[PDB]
């Protein structure tokens, strides 16, 4: 492995037909031998991993015990037709059979399995780049051939990317994708996340802040699959275990515990529409079940003290697992501020970004980054401005101590740490949770389950509050959430536009009081009548309770003026109202709403539509990569993957930084200066190298 | 078949067969398709129109229920609102089709201690039930259209 | 797909489909390592015919 | 239709230059090229 290690480090910066691949092609030619041996050498025994897993294999297998005789896996072996006859008595020969001629096939499958794999994989990796680079040169399909079977079994492990190197030319890199990053990456959760930020940055993002959000998505996404990973399951101890397994329980079973709020609510209603009134004990009434079954009194309170803990374990299980991700987003974003851009020691907010004032209440606590893992902010802080503005004055504004800097520096220290209530009384960081907690509270969706909850809590104050958790399916299912966003798009217009209805009823009202008085009496009796435009506020009552809602306007509720003085103006009046009030406005407001659903639709087109036909990256559209066949499928599957960049990111923070690459060390470097110019902008591998690939 | 067989138990099932213009005739079938091609979204909102029906039934149950005398009679009333189950189906029978909303249906609250607290009920069932829900259901299809 | 398990066995699964010797094609891929006598249980072949 | 005029003259001003007329996939071959095009090389306020 080390000595493959070297070798891809002599292809580093390696051009397309290469003289230094082309001498690496000589050279495994020249071992061809040796290097056919090893090749067989894996592939033997990744073949027998899968064969060993297989039902002919089993039929054989006889032996009560999970042996085989070496006869027997003789016959089996070779009934596969997969090995030749001297392979299998290299394998019978590797088996470590014992006196009886029994072989342990479930441990000689796993024996190699482990040692051979950071080998197969570099080789892998080895023949991968000299085929991309080397693509005429015929003596090197033999080995990519013989290397099969090695390349299909690392397929979903090699990751590759495509970068603009240090030598101003686009360069493909080769890492290591691991099995846990890729099946966290492929959660239904993390899945949602991707679609949801595709979509808002296609459609509400311009071409400059693209490959900076992308990197702080990556980030966050990062933190999302590290709390899946905590909170994933296989006498102070004691309750704590316990309560750390409740508390992963309710995170696990978050959206399932919200179903069943849900499906209770749901119930709870359908038991309140039996209830009726009587004046009759079951001068005032009583409210009570009609039914006669006799057991809904029951089922309701069960009911109503189930919902109620619902919710309570909703609670719960949000504040467990997604703020988390709020805290650390908001921890991110304060701490590039205040270093790439000294927030707090340079500009100051003028008093009108809430967020920037209430951040205030964070910076000199403790444990200021306690989600976000960069621990040294404040050191790096320190070190940026506190020449130019004051050290000491740096430090009283970020809560740091000078003189502790240069002992921490010196050694380490490994006091006491007391499992006593007590002593974890005091350990409290006030500042930061009350920081933590206003962050909390100024959340939509905590907002939301806190509703939740005081409704519910109410329920049991009047069992007819239970009837607003109904408005839940608004949330639960995202059919109605698009509806209503369908609404919610022209919020301000629909408001606008109810309030220009009220301005002009209300000139209609001033006409209607000063002319036309004698036609508003609603009075059926000839003695008493009552007259509803006597006064400004009672005849707007009128006009926008009854005017509004009638068919025709104003003119189907008030008298007839045929044979009167005023008749023509009368109807004048009457005709405006309805055309003006009835028709135009309320058409108003109606094509609000369909212009916002027809406006989404054409939104979550365009998001389709780009998605399907330039690259995210390169920006580079499908018509060019489409010259090959298949290309852009490819391009988007294997040379500019976005997944993929994000595995990279994943790699490079694992990996060990004296461990690191040449271009691995520039892609990191740039990433920590916050420079994406590593991104391929407008050129891609296949681009670059157009003559000699074609 | 089943329905052409039945039309001999009683002759009026073969109405059912005037149903066939629809996949007979590719103009039909269009404005049809039309139709059905927010289906989801159809049944979704009628479902959100009869929650917030709901909602106001529970609001006029619990507070408006002198004015839902729909009985001319003067010693024997006919209440609609003196049950869940009852006022919900006048709601979503009378309400959703008169014009004006509730209101249109129900007493006049002119000189009472609640006629605002009424007023607002009124005009509020109107706006988002008869206005809004329903432009939304026509809008849905035009955008079909479209 | 679970509806089609009736047909694989039935002697004359492919009557409109052009293909007759679609089973003989599956054995010869997939019997080898998954078992002749297996696959021609599975789509109702008699190897010695 | 009022609609649609503000997003065409939107997404004109995203995609060419006012001056010049050239599109932004010409200038983004280079890394962030229309908007350094748009802000150093042919901007309006600059020739005002
Ligand atoms: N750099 C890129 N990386 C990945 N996809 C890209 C990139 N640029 C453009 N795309 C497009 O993004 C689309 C989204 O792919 P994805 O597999 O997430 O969608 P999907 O068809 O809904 O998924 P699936 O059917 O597997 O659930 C791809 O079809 C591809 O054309
Ligand atoms: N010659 C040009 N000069 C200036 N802008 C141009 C030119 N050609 C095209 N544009 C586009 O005009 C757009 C308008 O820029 P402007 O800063 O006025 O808009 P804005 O994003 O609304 O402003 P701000 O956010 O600073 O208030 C720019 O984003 C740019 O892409
Ligand atoms: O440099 C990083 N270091 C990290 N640690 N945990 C997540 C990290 C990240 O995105 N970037
Ligand atoms: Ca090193
Ligand atoms: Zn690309
Ligand atoms: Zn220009």
């Amino acid at each position: 492995k080390d000595m493959v290690v070297m070798l891809l480090s002599l292809l580093e910066g390696n051009v397309v037909n290469g003289m230094i691949a082309r001498q690496m092609v000589d050279m495994l030619v020249e071992s061809s031998s040796n290097v056919e041996m090893i090749l067989k050498f894996f592939d033997m025994f990744l073949k027998l991993k899968d064969i060993v897993g297989s039902e002919a294999f089993q039929d054989y297998v006889t032996d009560p015990r999970g042996l085989i005789s070496k006869k027997d896996f003789q016959k089996a072996m070779d009934s596969q037709k997969q090995f030749t006859g001297p392979e299998i008595q290299f394998l019978l020969s590797c088996s470590e059979a014992d006196e009886n001629e029994m072989i342990n096939f479930e441990e000689f499958a796993n024996r190699f399995q482990e040692p051979a794999r950071d080998i197969g994989f570099n080789v892998a990796v080895l023949l991968t780049n000299l085929s991309e680079h080397v693509p005429h040169d015929p003596r090197l399909r033999n080995f990519l051939e013989l290397a099969e079977s090695i390349l299909e079994y690392f397929r979903p492990y090699l990751g590759r990317i495509e970068i603009m190197g240090a030598s101003r030319r686009i360069e493909r890199i080769y890492f290591e994708i691991s099995e846990t990053n890729r099946a966290q990456w492929e959660m239904p959760q993390v899945k949602e996340s991707k679609r949801q930020f595709i979509f808002d940055v296609v459609n509400e993002g311009g071409e400059a802040e693209k490959m900076e959000l992308f990197v702080s998505f990556c980030e966050d996404t990062i933190f999302e699959m590290q709390i899946a990973a905590q909170i994933s399951e296989p006498f102070w101890g004691e309750l704590e275990v316990q309560r750390v397994k409740f508390l992963n329980y309710l995170s696990r079973n978050f959206y399932t515990l919200r179903f069943l709020a849900l499906f209770l609510a749901f119930a709870i209603n359908f038991i309140l529409l039996f209830y009726k009134v009587s004046d009759s004990p079951p001068n005032m009434v009583y409210y009570f079940l009609e039914e006669s079954t006799g057991y809904m009194e029951p089922a309701l309170w069960c009911l109503s003290l189930l919902h109620t803990l619902v919710a309570f374990l909703c609670i719960i299980g949000y504040n467990c697992l997604k703020v988390p991700l709020v805290i650390f987003k908001r921890e991110k974003e304060l701490a590039r501020k205040l270093e790439f851009d000294g927030l707090y020691i340079t500009e100051q907010p003028g008093d009108d970004d809430v967020k920037g004032q209430w951040d205030r209440l964070v910076l000199n606590t403790p444990s200021f980054p306690s989600n976000y893992w960069d621990k040294f902010v404040k050191r790096k802080v320190l070190d940026k401005h506190g020449d130019i503005f004051g050290r000491e004055r740096i430090a009283e504004l970020l809560g740091m101590d000078l003189a502790s800097l240069e002992i921490t520096a010196h050694n380490e220290r490994k006091p006491d740490p007391p499992p006593g209530l007590l002593t974890w009384l005091m350990s409290i960081d006030v500042k930061y949770q009350i920081w933590k907690f206003g962050v909390i509270f100024t959340d939509n969706s905590f907002l939301y389950l806190g509703w939740y909850m005081v409704m519910s809590l109410l329920g049991h104050y009047n069992n007819f509050f239970f009837a607003a958790h109904l408005l839940d399916i608004a949330m639960g299912v995202k059919t109605l959430r698009t509806i209503l966003s369908s609404v919610t798009h022209n919020g301000k217009q629909l408001v606008m536009t109810v309030g220009l209805l009220a301005v002009v009823v209300y000139l209609y009202t001033v006409v209607a009081f000063n002319f036309f008085r004698k036609f508003y009496n609603k009075s059926e009796d000839e003695d008493e009548p009552d007259m509803k435009c006597d006064d400004m506020m009672t005849c707007y009552l009128f006009h926008m309770y009854v005017g509004v809602r009638a068919g025709g306007g104003i003119g189907d509720e008030i008298e007839d003026p045929a044979g009167d003085e005023y008749e023509l103006y009368r109807v004048v009046f009457d005709i405006t109202f309805f055309f003006f009030v009835i028709v135009i406005l309320l058409a108003i407001i109606q094509g609000l709403i369909i212009d916002a659903f027809g406006e989404l639709r054409d939104q979550q087109e365009q998001v389709k539509e780009d998605m399907e036909t330039k690259c995210f990256i390169c920006g580079i559209g499908s018509d060019y990569f489409d010259t090959t066949p298949h290309g852009f499928e490819t391009h988007t599957l294997e040379e500019h993957n976005l997944a993929n960049y994000m595995f990279f990111l994943m790699y490079l923070i694992n990996k060990d930084e004296t461990e690191h690459t040449g271009q691995e060390s520039y892609v990191w470097k740039m990433y920590q200066e916050r420079c994406w110019d590593f991104f391929p902008a407008g050129d891609c591998f296949r681009k670059q190298y157009e003559d000699q690939l074609s």
